[PDB]
């Protein structure tokens, strides 16, 4: 093949002792806070890791000193209220429980406070780090527009890791996820209806930057879904399996993900290229595995045609402006209040030219 992507995926795959190593140390400072936290009698006595993103999609390629780590935490009886049209916000509120609700100290005015819970939970994890000190493990301080506690980790590694509290639901998917998911020519109806019958999560976001009512939102979240058809990706349950046959898949996946982190090295991070995030090339991975639904479409030995698939795709949706949640087809990943007409211009200008000189970028 003349683009020599085989030779790609190996330099890519060197990084990963370094972050297998790093997810280690993560995973003993996490599994440390979330004992305290299930030892003790607070709300987030029930909090569990939630194995999602990236790191156990295996599809996590590069920035070894950055992890973010879920804990979900079960909560009953929700009933949601959309912020706006979109569907991107809701607020929480709670149907009638006889039995009482656990969350009751950060309710306010009929609604689930985000910021009020989030305080909370950044001062119980603050007490935990304090106590644990000597460890060179320290909380971040708050940054703007960020649900998280950031733990930093100095040693042995230096590595920041995002703490997002997310919470749980066990009930029918919201009416904006409707026509998400179109699964169901790629992985069939008996799949589309098992994921969703799964709980859906819900992640503290601030619809706005104003101050008000807006710092108390929540946006969904189905990292569990995406890890899921990720995972379990052919129409065949043997694909990329010792004994079935091997896909391209994934290996596109971290294709894009590569291409856009190599531009942004190539360029240093300028303004127009800042706004976009390996979540935009998912989810239009994603959206290509809904319209090349086939196995024998990804063959290994079609990587070349299967990987310009991804990136003219994408390469449409930069053009049209139009890149739909997979999950929730109402918001726009791609819209004017976002990402400007020039950004994409800029991409756009860019992905054109690695295309036709056989992604230079790479190298
Ligand atoms: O539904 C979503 C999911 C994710 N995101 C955004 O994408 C970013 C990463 O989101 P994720 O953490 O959920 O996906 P990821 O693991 O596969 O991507 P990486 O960690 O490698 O970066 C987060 O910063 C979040 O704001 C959304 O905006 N909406
Ligand atoms: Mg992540
Ligand atoms: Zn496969």
């Amino acid at each position: 093949g003349a683009w020599k992507l085989q030779t790609v995926l190996e330099k890519v795959r060197l990084s990963r002792h370094e972050i297998s190593e790093a997810a280690e140390v993560v995973n003993w400072v996490v599994e440390h806070l979330l004992r305290r936290l299930q030892g003790g009698e607070s709300e987030f006595k029930g909090v569990a890791l939630l194995r999602t993103g990236s790191y156990y999609e295996r599809v996590k390629i590069s920035a070894p000193n950055e992890f973010d780590v879920m804990f979900k935490l079960e909560v009953p009886r929700i009933q949601l209220e959309e912020y706006c049209n979109s569907g991107a916000h809701y607020f929480v509120k709670f149907k009638r429980n006889p039995g009482g609700n656990p969350l009751e100290q950060f309710l306010e005015k009929e609604i689930l406070s985000a910021s009020k819970m989030l305080s909370k939970f950044r001062k119980i994890i603050k007490e935990e780090i304090k106590n644990i000190e000597d460890t060179g493990v320290t909380v971040e301080r708050k940054r703007r527009g960020s649900p998280a506690v950031t733990l930093l980790i100095s040693k042995p590694k230096e590595i920041s890791v995002d703490i997002i509290l997310a919470l749980e639901s066990k009930s029918s998917w919201p009416a904006s996820t409707q026509k998400g998911l179109p699964i169901s020519q790629w992985l069939g109806a008996k799949v589309k209806n098992n994921l969703k019958r799964q709980p859906f999560y819900l992640v503290p976001k601030h619809a706005k930057e104003g101050s008000g009512f807006q710092e108390e939102t929540w946006r969904l979240s189905f990292s569990h879904i995406e890890k899921d058809i990720l995972k379990n990706h052919g129409q065949s349950k043997t694909c990329c399996e010792i004994d079935g046959v091997k896909c391209c898949r994934k290996e596109c996946l971290k294709l894009m993900k590569y291409l856009l982190e190599q531009l942004k090295k190539k360029f240093g991070n300028r303004r127009e290229l800042a706004k976009f995030c390996s979540y935009h090339v998912k989810t239009a991975f994603f959206h290509v595995c809904t319209q090349d639904p086939h196995d024998n479409q990804w063959h290994l030995k079609n990587l070349e045609c299967c990987f310009d698939n991804c990136v003219a795709y994408f390469l449409q949706c930069l053009k049209t402006e139009q890149l739909a949640n997979y999950f929730i087809p109402g918001v726009n990943l791609f819209s004017r209040d976002l990402i400007d007409k020039p950004s994409k211009e800029f991409l756009s200008k860019q992905i054109e030219y690695e295309r036709n000189n056989g992604f230079p970028v790479f190298w």
